């Protein structure tokens, strides 16, 4: 659930011509993210398992010429990429949340935008980092279980070296309190 | 102009306002309910209280001597009207000082900094926009700037200390980051909408000098239903 979150958060403009996924699993969010853009996608992958289905999904769905995997370690392979992605985005789960910031900036275009999503209690610390990497915070949105919840999950938008300023969007409430998806939620799925 | 008008709906509380300073909004009421007013806060400092409406509710709900520092002249003399006319003179003092020399002064002396600060800051005719230089030195940097207020809670907090802050949500990060500058560790966040598909305006914020890591997310305030009325949950801020 976490990953239909992220990839319809991320802005796909039509600046958007090369685009990255750190750890992606089985290419969930490239398929999603291929429904969107014609960008060329990468997804990155440490475990040959998740290469596999990727690669089978990639192929079930005949978008072998827009989505590609690669079999790598984040940070290894973000030092052979530098100036590269308009878009990086990760889903995160031995590679640190710095590393993927770290990463994330190394092989990133200027002006280009660093997606990701994680737990609400490491917002704070992800806002420094973005700032130690140069990428400068710019869409917020929280995730709520109910109207009475705190929130679980954030999602953050950063562009690297760019301007000043946020924008946090109207927080999401996954379901009522009958425990049902609100009609917000079912937009995403 | 001064007039008297009740404090919402807390009760034993009035205050007076002139026309041509700064009047209390929705944003002061909420900054005073925000802090967290444990037995251990024991004093309190309110950056730029202007008529004093934030010692006023935080009195409320603790006995802690609560100092209110404020730099336009005509200002001070309104607090000290409010605190005289609500009997709280043994409680809350109003200081007519900089916030920057007041804080190099008392140094690890508070508790609790809370502070509305002025929001936008510096391009231009501030006053083109405003009816009062009184006005415009309240809603705009002129007289003080976001950096300074961060560096002055950091100056007069204690050990634990704890800074409570309101601002527009674009500036969220930049505040963030002024935070760590100074040590004081971010802790608590609550977003203000007014509507449940609008952008959040206002954030709310808490943090610890020389503390720890790790944020609470409280549950994101809605002001208003979609038929334009207060929420059930605003309200409960209009009273004690
Ligand atoms: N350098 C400074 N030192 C002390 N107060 C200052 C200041 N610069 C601006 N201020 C004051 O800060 C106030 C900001 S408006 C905040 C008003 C009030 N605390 C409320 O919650 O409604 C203004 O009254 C302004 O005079």
């Amino acid at each position: 659930l976490d990953s239909v979150l992220v990839a319809r958060f991320c802005n796909l403009n039509s600046k958007k011509k090369k685009i990255c996924d750190f750890g992606t699993n089985n290419a969930v969010i490239p398929l999603i993210l291929s429904k969107y853009t014609k960008a060329k996608i990468i997804g990155v992958e440490i475990q040959n398992k998740a290469v596999e289905i990727a690669n089978e999904n990639i192929k079930l769905n005949g978008l072998e010429d827009q989505i590609e995997i690669v079999h790598a370690d984040i940070k290894e392979f973000s030092k052979l990429h530098n100036q590269e992605f308009d878009l990086v985005v990760c889903n995160p789960p031995l590679i640190t949340l710095e590393d993927i910031i770290k990463s994330a900036s190394r092989c990133l275009k200027n002006k280009g935008n660093f997606t990701i999503v994680h737990r609400s209690e490491r917002l704070s610390e992800i806002i420094n980092l973005f700032y130690k990497y140069n990428i400068y915070p710019k869409r917020l949105r929280l995730i709520q279980s109910k109207k009475t919840d705190n929130a679980k999950m954030i999602l953050l938008d950063g562009i690297y070296q760019g301007n000043e300023g946020m924008e946090i969007l109207p927080t999401l409430i996954t379901h009522n309190d009958d425990e049902t998806y609100t009609d917000e939620l079912l937009k995403y799925f």
